[PDB]
RNA sequence: GGACCUGGCGGUGCUUCAUAUCCCUCUAGAGGAGCCUGUUCUGUAAUCGAUAAACCCCGAUCAACCUCACCACCUCUUGCUCAGCCU
């Protein structure tokens, strides 16, 4: 039983850590440009380009920017594994945020990078074509003690029941650490919310830049086309503990997979429990080596605001560059 | 009829101070978030109940298709060992 120190926790980001110059850094390192070439044969236009250099707002779209993510990734992974083998070797658990989640168990060997990729693909889309289908949108908030979330999401539909729409739609979507939550649903309740902050306690308050409320009810049209990508694929036991977003625990039998990946589109992610479930443990115990395989640094910083400790041996895979060339 | 005595109130309050423990003051930290437990109401035919008996092979852990426990149906019979149960 090896101790916590030499074991590894790889931790896979979600929608919205896009950025131009992705996957520069990782296309000199082994086995990452053929991973492109398959992305190019699966999606149907070339990823490559994009990542690298593109206006920023296609690579915005939702369509293009979860398989982005997905691939940038995966090549990190790869570039970790050339660096550090033994950090690869040793690893206990593994995680991902929203569609990083396709990611882990690509990496755990419980999917193949060919049917994971068109899993996303599918994903996205339909997640687009509900976000076409309603207005909607996402709002990342920070409260103080005295903040009541429910409480303002109840009136957060009064209001937009008083203009008049069917069964309003507003509820805490994302649980990332104390205090900061992301909240869903249609603009006039964000809206509303924005300007009664000082009602509701919030400090903070702004505008996630994305196309709709993902992990809501409003996301319902996209549950079947992704269920129907998800048949044909053959998901095999996760050789790593992976852990889901939907009650933040470890998936333990193959044969629940597949309808937990489809409850997540349309249920909050459980992020803080997740983290909480991987590193919580008694005052004096040594914590895991965690490492963010993927672009940007949110993880990062979510994980020192849910846990200070664990995130002292927290490092990042750099993909916009690389100090030597391999 | 006269004189005297004991008393008893398991009694009643107040006064002053010793009045330390206990006070009161005074000093220094302890409410939000996420999980787990206690109680209540509601609900089920039923137990969101337990692992010298699972899982895991960082810590811990939830339900695990482990297994015991509960509910609804059945089967076995002189059987394991003049058996068997932690009742
Ligand atoms: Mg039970
Ligand atoms: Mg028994």
């Amino acid at each position: 039983r090896r101790m916590p120190g030499q074991c590894s926790v790889l931790l896979f980001p979600g929608q919205g850590s896009q950025v131009v110059g992705m996957g520069r850094g990782l296309l000199n390192y082994p086995r990452v440009r053929e991973l492109y070439a398959a992305a190019r044969r699966v999606l149907g236009y070339d990823l490559l380009e994009l990542s690298l250099h593109g206006p920023q707002e296609t690579l915005d779209r939702t369509v293009h920017c979860q398989p982005a993510i997905f691939v940038a990734s995966l090549a990190a992974v790869e570039k970790l594994h050339h660096l550090q083998p033994s950090v690869i070797e040793n690893c206990v658990a593994a995680a991902g945020f929203s569609v990083g989640e396709f990611a882990a168990l690509v990496f755990a060997g419980a999917m193949e990078f060919a049917e994971g990729l068109y899993a996303v693909k599918i994903r996205a889309e339909a997640m687009q074509e509900a976000s076409e289908a309603v207005p909607s949108g996402m709002l990342s908030v920070l409260g103080q003690p005295q903040s009541k979330f429910n409480f303002a999401c109840l009136e957060a539909r009064e209001h937009c029941k008083s203009l008049g729409i069917e069964n309003p739609v507003c509820e805490v979507s994302n649980y990332l650490f104390p205090d900061c939550r992301v909240i869903s649903g249609h603009q006039e309740a964000l809206r509303f919310l924005q300007k009664n902050s000082s009602k509701f306690h919030f400090r903070r308050t702004r505008m996630l830049p994305v196309s709709g409320a993902f992990h809501t009810r409003l996301m319902e049209p996209a549950v079947e086309p992704l269920t129907q990508a998800l048949k044909a694929v053959d998901i095999k036991k996760p050789l790593v503990s992976v852990y889901s977003n939907v009650h933040a625990h470890r998936y333990r039998h193959p044969g629940h997979i597949h309808k937990l990946l489809a409850q997540q589109l349309v249920s909050p992610v459980k992020w803080e429990q997740t983290m909480h479930a991987i590193y919580e443990r008694k005052k004096g115990r040594g914590f895991p080596q965690t490492f963010e395989v993927g672009p940007g640094r949110q993880l990062g910083a979510i994980l020192k605001s849910c846990n200070m400790q664990a995130w002292k041996s927290y490092s990042a895979v750099d993909v916009l560059q690389t100090l030597e060339h391999v």
